[PDB]
């Protein structure tokens, strides 16, 4: 088979944008949980941005002020210096993903859209590695990380998402709706958070 | 409905023993992973003990030297002072569960068998709480812990296991075999470890 990233890069811009939107939606619970527990920020800023990202995929007539959302997103991005709780990290990653995707859409920067894949997977590795405190490196570390079900799920979800998008030469309203509904109805983040 | 622990306590000794054996089997990957990564101990000591616990449920004619296994188990129980890696904790819990169950069988101590439930669930809470570093207590902490899919899975697996045992007035060979096969074929621990 061709490699995951060669396949991701072979997507059209709209296919990439769908993939990355779906991944960003999946991270939301992380921000929600952090915000509630650490009494920081406003999750509605992220959900509003998400709804506009979904609509951008349905509705070619859609226009909105990206910069104002980027600014609100940044205002709601926490500083790790300010929190002892680990949740600051996935929360930051969630808002920063949305910001990166909106910024990439604005600049038609396909690389950044593709890299939302790595952001999602790194959040999961960092979670696993946060606790572990092992001395492993390189392939041995990789195997150790993948022995954890949450990482295997990350891999499986990103692959399954890629497969459904790639079997469709163009994105369709039904495809966008169905992926959004699936992600939102599961309501479990890339690191297993549900609010 | 009646409470989980009232229902667990209402089990017969053999029903309890089955429940606890199944939970101990499920923890094995934790010991295996730690042992391999931290180059400590011998997982075959735990799997040998497990196979004898399974056989004890099939075969009323079965006898063996419990104390010698208890001693081998203790020889293979790591000291947290000796390891920086977090895995020492679930590994310890895995071997200590098996030791507690064998000890309870030897003394017909139903309480200790029932408490294998708490050992299993605490391993999962400690894993979640290890990373989190939150200030929450009491019910708020409980809700925070249950927002993590691994804990919800722990609850669901322990309930489902209890339900299948409790709907059978006595344990049967088919029941014991089927639970063992299910747990071993999944090969995912209470904290999501697969080797």
């Amino acid at each position: 088979k061709t490699g995951f990233f060669k396949r991701l890069k072979a997507l059209t811009l709209p296919q990439k944008q769908l993939f990355a939107t779906a991944l960003c939606q999946r991270m939301l619970p992380n921000y929600q949980l952090f915000s509630e527990v650490c009494e920081f920020g406003d999750p509605a800023v992220l959900s509003t941005a998400l709804e506009l990202l979904w609509q951008s995929l349905y509705d070619p007539k859609l226009k909105f002020n990206i910069d104002v959302h980027l600014q609100r997103l940044e205002d709601n991005t926490p500083e790790p210096a300010d929190f002892e709780a680990y949740g600051v990290y996935p929360a930051m990653d969630a808002v920063v993903a949305i910001s990166t995707l909106l910024g990439a859409i604005q600049g038609k920067i396909e690389e950044d859209i593709v890299n939302i894949s790595k952001l999602s997977s790194s959040t999961v590795a960092n979670y696993i590695e946060a606790i572990s405190d092992v001395d492993l490196v390189d392939e041995a570390l990789d195997d150790f990380v993948f022995a954890h079900e949450v990482m295997e799920e990350e891999k499986e979800l990103q692959n399954s998402l890629l497969e459904i998008i790639e079997e469709n030469p163009k994105i369709t309203a039904e495809l966008v709706k169905g992926l959004r509904k699936d992600i939102i109805e599961t309501g479990v983040s890339n690191i297993g958070i549900s609010v």
